[PDB]
């Protein structure tokens, strides 16, 4: 499927991992660390996946180190194998 990064909407990372979940349509349990995400996309989100990172950097700063980690699991996860069109804008 795809998904998309609206950063002028993220408020924190708990944000981040909230619109990843709808996107990836992760579970009630989704972790929202990387471990959780990640093992989402190496076991659970159906690909290929688009991830239209929108305003990127929007959602790294507030949440420090937000952004710039589950992008790195999307990108990784793509390193995987998996296809998932990592869309930066």
């Amino acid at each position: 499927k795809k998904a998309v990064i609206n950063g002028e909407q993220i408020r924190s990372i708990s944000d981040l991992h909230q619109t990843l979940k709808k996107e990836l349509a992760l579970p009630e349990y989704y972790g929202e660390n990387l471990d959780a995400l990640w093992d989402c996309l190496t076991g659970w989100v159906e690909y290929p996946l688009v991830l239209e990172w929108r305003q990127f950097e929007q959602s790294k700063q507030l949440t420090e180190n937000g952004a710039e980690s589950v992008l790195q699991v999307f990108r990784e996860a793509k390193a995987e194998g998996c296809d998932i069109t990592i869309i930066l804008s």
